[PDB]
């Protein structure tokens, strides 16, 4: 996250931190939502690398013990069925991860609250980015959770040629575009927060930014909308 400030510990309980195993070592590389005990919802092109996969909740300094934290083993790894590795663009940026253990729930480790099916926001629809992502174009990763207030852009304006144009879809929520704070390499996978009826529901499933930089004016954070994918992960937790 580019111009973010740090979170407070229990705001975002649903956040996880998907690593993958590095030498001896377990590096972070992406985000997720918490959606059941046993259940993640992350990002496809997070886990097109055959990689071994653990998750993280109750996290918030990567660098130390915070004393909250349960790791958990990835135990059935299923991406949409859409999903293609070269085209992002397409859409379908989106996958629920089987845990190996069940994880136990306090201040610490809540479920996100999904969408009703079909929700669009309206534009301008204030929404928090969160995640341990890059916190400048080609920076590093930050230690402690990030969070930046990142205002929805709606489809009209967001796929207009001053913008993305053709590249964003109406499966997609686009966020942000001032310049100043946006996501960033290790967002991807994560939440987008937004605070409809009085609560924080996660809307988004973070994608990509622009290949000239994380923080582009004019260049929104796009998201998987999870809205548009209801009935998938419906299916796919009743069959597995
Ligand atoms: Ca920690």
């Amino acid at each position: 996250v580019v111009g973010g400030t740090e979170a407070q510990r229990n705001s975002w309980p649903s956040q996880i931190s998907l690593q993958y195993r590095s030498g001896s070592s377990w590096a972070h590389t992406c985000g997720g939502t918490l959606i059941r005990q046993n259940w993640v919802m992350t990002a496809a092109h997070c886990v097109d690398r055959e990689l071994t996969f653990r998750v993280v909740v109750g996290e918030h300094n990567l660098n130390q013990n915070n004393g909250t934290e349960q790791y958990v083993g990835v135990q059935k790894i299923v991406v949409h069925p859409y999903w293609n590795t070269d085209d992002v663009a397409a859409g379908y940026d989106i996958a629920l991860l089987r845990l190996a253990q069940s994880v136990t729930l306090n201040s610490y480790v809540q479920l996100g609250v999904l969408p009703r099916a079909g929700t669009i926001l309206a534009n301008n629809s204030p929404c928090y980015i969160t995640g341990w992502g890059l916190t400048r174009t080609n920076g590093q990763l930050a230690q402690t959770l990030q969070q930046a207030y990142l205002p929805t852009v709606d489809y009209a304006i967001c796929s207009s040629s001053s913008y993305w144009g053709s590249t964003v879809k109406n499966s997609m929520v686009c966020a942000g575009g001032d310049g100043v704070r946006s996501g960033c390499q290790g967002d991807s996978g994560g939440p987008l927060h937004c605070l409809v009826n009085g609560q924080y529901a996660v809307h988004g499933v973070t994608s990509f930014v622009s290949r000239l930089g994380c923080n582009v004016t004019r260049k929104p954070t796009v998201f998987t909308r999870v809205s548009a994918y209801i009935s998938w992960i419906n299916n796919v937790i009743a069959s597995n």
